[PDB]
């Protein structure tokens, strides 16, 4: 940076602390990643100066010729990446992408069926403190108590009983492949739309390492960040038949001016994802997750669903008589970043929990591989089996430092 | 830029076109501005990598120590700038700031009283194609047919007849000072909350050149861009008594993860606004607007309300037998950027209009002063009085080029 250090020492000092923190810590929060310098440059551009309400070639303001090129690059690259008929790259966030889809097909108080929040569902899939749970009548399907895999007969029964207008598939904390064909079959049986919220797995979908929801879903929502490794923001994919309605839902429906600089950064990220090396990256993410899962089991940890098919895993800490909160806290002391997370049928509140969620997208971006997964698992074992030993925690701290340099 | 040109030639070429366009054109769109290099650097930072759902010291994820410093810098600087008891700097946009306030105090179908959209009100103040008009029962107050100033007796009568839960004051296209004391008096009479949407005038408020709504309003919403000259995004100000509810409305209410890099940029912009030179800038904005208004009247143009108290003016084109659409188009041909805009009691649709809206915030940032205002007015006169003369348009084009170098 050149101008920020002189103009705002306080803000610069804090940013520099954060940059150094990002390097020093082992980031295992499953939603996190590190974007490229090109992506950052794009959103640090003069495009922040441009109002561009509307869509390419159909804007409310003049002078949009070049931001139109940028937005269409984003849309076309997204369509190639996911094989979708339409893309809307304007959502400010994953939350706003979902909000727009809900606004498109639902009336206030309509019934929606989503994944149980305590089993892996997202806040925006019907939390009573979120707009989704307040505005619409959410009901939940669950995972099997033993296998922790989505119970598709429960999805079907809930759908047939409650007759939802919309079914939501997709999760914030589900370690297995989701069967979108079955979701669509159930949706078809009850005459409901299917929305897939692929935020966590979008990068894996792009790389062909998770089944693509696009052919099965009426609407697909996603973050552009997370496994897709893009700038912070949202996106909606859908068939041509819903394009006009979806576009109107985003604007003038729920948003105002789009963030054109962030949209530029989205284009950059989609460009990166189209490359062969991104596919190699995404395979390492999945390989690393399997390896880490196996290595954690080797340490004696129990994993929700017995492993992982994707970038993320959930440790059930009950065998160690630990809460997620306790584990999260002690790992923070040694430089490993995780988050506490409810496990299916958790006896604890969502604020304490019996689990920690772990993902490999961030460490993989940093170039970590299988050997590093083994060591990460060994450090976690050392820490969680010795929570009262400062000597053990110091050893862990040093081993974490050795990994990050 | 260093990395973007190599990684993504297509995106870079388009960004460069936009940057050159921003320099070449005379930007008179009233909502537009040019942010500092420091602001851009802040939002081009690694803070995009951090999930920070929640609030400073009360986050859902670990590792937020430094983004907490950034967010608190934003909040504290906003509070000093506007004398507010609480700030929420997380809204993704002006639309989301409004959405959050509505979510805080209103139930689905509650009555809200806002400014007539065709008289200066914003889309998010009850358009039937916007969430506001769909989710809530909006009624409108108008401006006087002759003076084009808000008719405060009409505000009062509408309030007393319709008994709104919330009254909204603030505008996208109103050239005069708004009397917030009168709005609060009316709100008090009918037991309604008062929300002031100060997006357009926030920079002028910060500089003490427009009365501050903060002491009179329960809630104040704003963009961080526009006259405040910050990054693209939103903000809410309110008294301590609504702080917890407002914060919950933003998260987990309507948004997910905040844009921490944009919040850093907000802090930078607020820092800039706190400086003496920003106050000088804002006075030049207002001075320039008056001068431009006077110079346009000298050219024979009629202005809505007969002039301006702020950064913006509206030309009533009916005396010239021109629509806003026609004027917008021909000005685009010579390098002057305006937008068509409905005038109060417009005989034309909002898609054709009888007016153009003009603001001075952008040209003032570029260092334009009174002499430039005279010339801009003279060029507009030349163009709009000679719409069928290619020679006149070429002269205008050359004169525009002389202004921008
Ligand atoms: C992360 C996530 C979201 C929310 O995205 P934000 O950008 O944080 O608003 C929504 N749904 C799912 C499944 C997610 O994983
Ligand atoms: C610009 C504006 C908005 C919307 O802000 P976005 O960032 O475009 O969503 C809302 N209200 C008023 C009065 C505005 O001027």
């Amino acid at each position: 940076m050149k101008y920020l250090p002189q103009q705002d020492p306080q803000v610069f000092a804090a940013i520099e602390q954060e940059r150094k923190r990002q390097h020093a810590k082992i980031e295992l929060i499953a939603s996190e990643n590190f974007v490229s310098r090109a992506v950052m440059e794009a959103q640090g551009s003069v495009l922040t100066n441009k109002y561009a309400e509307g869509y390419p070639g159909r804007r409310y303001y003049g002078g949009c010729e070049y931001v139109d090129i940028v937005e269409e690059l984003a849309r076309e690259r997204a369509k190639q990446l996911f094989g979708a008929e339409h893309a809307n790259v304007q959502p400010h966030s994953g939350a706003q992408a979902n909000m727009a889809v809900y606004f498109t097909v639902l009336e206030h108080g309509d019934t929606v069926l989503g994944m149980n929040l305590s089993h892996g569902g997202h806040l925006t899939h019907g939390s009573p403190v979120n707009f989704s749970g307040v505005q619409y009548n959410f009901v939940a399907y669950g995972v099997d108590p033993e296998t922790h895999v989505i119970d598709y007969d429960d999805v079907r029964e809930k759908a047939r009983l409650h007759r939802p207008k919309l079914i939501v598939a997709a999760a914030a904390a589900y370690p297995r492949i989701i069967d979108f064909a079955k979701f669509r079959e159930i949706a078809d049986e009850v005459g409901a739309y299917l929305m897939v919220d692929m935020a966590h797995i979008a990068g894996l979908v792009a790389a062909g390492l998770h089944p693509n929801p696009v052919p099965y879903a009426h609407f697909v929502t996603t973050t552009t960040h997370k496994t897709l490794r893009g700038p912070r923001g949202g996106m909606i994919l859908c068939q041509e038949q819903f394009a006009k309605q979806i576009d109107k839902a985003i604007f003038p429906g729920i948003q105002g001016g789009p963030l054109m600089h962030v949209i530029a950064a989205k284009a950059v990220a989609f460009g990166e994802a189209l490359q062969d090396d991104f596919k190699a990256y995404a395979k390492r993410v999945v390989d690393n997750a399997k390896r880490l899962a196996s290595a954690l089991q080797n340490e004696g940890f129990t994993l929700v669903s017995g492993g992982t098919d994707n970038h993320l895993l959930l440790v059930d800490l009950r065998p160690q008589q630990l809460t997620g909160k306790t584990a999260e806290k002690v790992l923070d002391e040694v430089g490993i970043t995780v988050n506490k997370n409810t496990i299916p049928y958790d006896p604890e509140s969502p604020f304490v929990t019996s689990g920690i969620r772990i993902g490999t997208a961030a460490v993989t971006t940093r170039g970590f591989g299988l050997e590093e997964m083994d060591e990460i698992a060994a450090i976690i074992g050392l820490v969680l089996k010795n929570v009262g030993s400062e000597q053990a925690l110091e050893e862990a701290r040093q081993r974490v430092a050795a990994l990050t340099d």
